[PDB]
């Protein structure tokens, strides 16, 4: 179960970062699709365009306006750490 | 199912962490069964005690001789990224 889940995390990235432009990174449209479709829970209601834009600015540690796989990775793990702490 | 993939990530850990001493930490021995029954395709056959110490040394970033939930998400991000760079 831990192995199908880790490649569920891997294949999901590529599910959107390749739709447009750099096929190795998520741009905003791409990031919104992923979250909106694959991660609605950890979504709540902040569905503005203003919620997503700092939603993209905070995942984007490099500041290169895109989320690479690494970065998606630190995001998934913050979300893991956050839930854990809850249960 | 990404959100499904996070669920089991967080639970797989506690399924093993709550056996001995700290219940929110993995000691070399709980890590052992986690790694062996969960991530079998990552541990080939170097499973002696040096490939299992190594790992512990590897995993345990604060060096309290135990794997906590954050050091376990760092490790997991290392597996996914490995799976990723190979595509
Ligand atoms: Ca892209
Ligand atoms: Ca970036
Ligand atoms: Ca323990
Ligand atoms: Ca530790």
């Amino acid at each position: 179960p831990l192995e199908k889940a880790l490649d569920v995390m891997v294949s999901t990235f590529h599910k959107y970062s390749g739709k447009e432009g750099d096929k190795f990174k998520l741009n905003k449209s791409e990031l919104k699709e992923l979250l909106t479709r694959e991660l609605p829970s950890f979504l709540g209601k902040r569905t503005d365009e203003a919620a997503f834009q700092k939603l993209m600015s905070n995942l984007d540690s490099n500041r290169d306006n895109e989320v690479d796989f690494q970065e998606y990775c630190v995001f998934l793990s913050c979300i893991a750490m956050m839930c854990n702490e809850f249960f």
